[PDB]
């Protein structure tokens, strides 16, 4: 038994709700919330800036100093860092940019790093400003993630389209 409240149950393990990540990581405190980051963990926008700005820009900060040491990521990586007010952890998850050219077959990959984690709240990877298909997106986490993932959609029209469509 977990705290996670008013999901629909996809599968086994993948669950869905309308909430904002961000309102859902500050009720729940989970022990991993999940950015939606790009390489440079430059949280500008989407739900990285959402979840930087609520953590009154440390999460910024962090994340400068993790880069300066460290590199960028990859597309398809991920780091663990702290979760600030938000949670335990956050699991910082480059899905491929539409936007940028990237490789779609890298969502996959991308979603591999949830395994590594039992229990997650997360976004869609890849949606959002990253360009990607939603549908396409849960599609790819129902079928790579095997841990218990409870995934936030911000867009109530989009979260009543995932659901009616998904198979
Ligand atoms: O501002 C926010 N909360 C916030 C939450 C989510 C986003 C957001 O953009 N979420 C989508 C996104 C973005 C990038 C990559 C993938 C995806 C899939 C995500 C989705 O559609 O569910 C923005 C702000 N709270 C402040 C009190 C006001």
């Amino acid at each position: 038994v977990n705290s996670f409240s008013g999901y629909l149950k996809l599968t086994d393990n993948v669950y869905i709700k309308n909430a904002d990540i961000v309102e859902e990581a500050k009720k729940v405190k989970p022990t991993v919330v999940v950015n939606a980051a790009n390489v440079y963990l430059k949280h500008g926008g989407g739900v990285a800036g959402a979840l930087n700005k609520a953590t009154n820009n440390a999460m910024q900060v962090e994340s400068d100093d993790y880069i300066a040491t460290n590199g960028p990521l990859k597309v398809g990586g991920s780091c663990v860092l702290s979760g600030h007010n938000l949670a335990k952890h956050c699991l910082h998850v480059v899905g491929p940019n539409v936007n940028k050219g990237e490789d779609i077959q890298l969502l996959k990959s991308a979603y591999e790093n949830f395994n590594q984690h039992e229990v997650l709240l997360a976004p869609l990877l890849s949606a959002g400003i990253f360009g990607a298909d939603p549908i396409h997106s849960l599609r790819v986490c129902v079928d790579t993630v095997r841990t218990n993932v409870y995934l936030a959609v911000f867009d109530k029209n989009l979260y009543d389209k995932l659901v009616s469509s998904f198979l």
